[PDB]
């Protein structure tokens, strides 16, 4: 019910990071910065506002995520001068997947490792439902160049994490909206049928079969891919004693 | 000093005190009770389901709001009760489900209808780009295990279809992953130290590192040269088909 800021934090939680930015659209015309921090206001001071004010939207910049999700709640569709507000996250560009990280790699060595191009705001190697890694992490930097760099530098390069020689691989991030989806009022011949379950001896049936088939051939044959890639790589493993 | 003053707004429609807005508590004092958790969060309004693991330790809470179960993971995350130090964390999803293949013009209030006669659905969504045009992928959470290992069931034996075109749907098991909290470096033996010796680093070429790096660089070059044969492979067929 009642906050304090200057006490709402995470732990290593960093302030006015790209994951604390919104964006904030569908902006009345006459909208500017300083009507902006108006109405974010009460989640403390902002960081950047960017308004571009020829598409119709803009950005800003909160303290930490979970006050920006707070606001993000509280100013989504709402209306201001005859238009609702749109409001979402803003994307990341220059967010990072890295698979093959090592065991004993942890949120911290992975910030450390991945510093040398960049500021980072984030890093976490993802754990599974068991508290155990994937092999999997994500690494956030301040900027793009930071970015490209980590980018660049690890596809050329051969960046080991740990004494295992095995380098990592790095990959940008996609930007996907996983929360509000699309809705009915966004978005006739395609709707005119219901969900059902295609029955047999029909003609949607036959065409599902077809297709169905040819995921079929498509596992079978990417499954022969990775199934020597696999033993390659395990190959690899072994003589390294 | 500055504050935040928030009240009782929820977005209407929205599923409330689903599993997502589930806490678990752990850490917990031995002589904790039910009804000195609840006053624990009573600052972030009635509790709805609340559960205390047998020997004691940890427990759950729903919470009615994701975003309510948001600031009281932050205010009372490592908050002390009794010399103990809360670990407050969300709990997992028991009845989570992606699905691929989603044909266009699917929105999340079809899927989630579609979903529901497998079970009670309390979240669907289709999974946008950064243009926010459908990905092609979407989420579908039910309130119990049941229901979604029907809906898992019957839809790899079945031609699920949810809109006219006759491409049926792919429903798989969310992976339960934690890309918020991690592995930190208090949560990791005598392995670490023959592991952590050297420090992040590039091989340098000409070593006995480089070399082998490099074999596990020209797999990665292999593997992905033949999955474009596959892809290639695999695209002319598909278009005959269709
Ligand atoms: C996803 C996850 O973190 N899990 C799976 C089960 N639970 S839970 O926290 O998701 C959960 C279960 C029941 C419930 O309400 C009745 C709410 C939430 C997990 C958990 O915390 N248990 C610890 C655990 C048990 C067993 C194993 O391996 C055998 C690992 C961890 C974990
Ligand atoms: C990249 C960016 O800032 N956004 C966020 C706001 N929206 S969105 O609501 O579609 C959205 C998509 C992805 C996401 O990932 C976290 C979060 C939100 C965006 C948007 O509509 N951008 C404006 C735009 C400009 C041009 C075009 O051309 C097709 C489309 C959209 C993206």
């Amino acid at each position: 019910l009642t906050i304090d800021l200057k006490n709402f934090r995470k732990p290593g939680e960093k302030t006015f990071t790209q994951r604390s930015r919104l964006f904030v659209g569908n902006l009345p015309p006459d909208i500017t910065e300083e009507e902006m921090r108006k109405l974010f206001e009460k989640y403390g001071k902002a960081g950047e506002v960017f308004i571009h004010k020829d598409k119709g939207f803009g950005f800003i910049r909160l303290e930490t995520r979970t006050l920006a999700e707070i606001a993000k709640v509280e100013l989504d569709n709402m209306p201001l001068r005859g238009k609702q507000l749109r409001v979402r996250f803003a994307c990341h560009s220059a967010s990072l997947t890295v698979r093959n990280l090592p065991q004993y790699v942890s949120n911290e060595l992975l910030e450390e490792a991945f510093s040398v191009f960049g500021q980072v705001e984030r890093a976490v190697v993802i754990v599974d439902d068991r508290g155990r890694p994937s092999g999997k992490g994500i690494v956030e930097f301040s900027g793009k160049p930071a970015a490209r760099k980590a980018l660049d530098r690890c596809s050329e390069g051969s960046f080991l994490l740990t004494t295992f020689p095995r380098p990592v691989t790095v990959e940008p991030m996609d930007q996907l909206d996983d929360e509000e989806g699309l809705p009915e009022k966004l978005v006739h011949k395609e709707r005119e049928q219901p969900p059902r379950f295609a029955q047999p001896g029909s003609f949607e049936y036959e065409y599902a079969m077809r297709w169905k088939a040819l995921i079929e051939m498509e596992k079978q044959q990417q499954d022969q891919v990775d199934r020597n890639i696999k033993e390659a790589r395990e190959k690899l493993e072994m003589e390294m004693e």
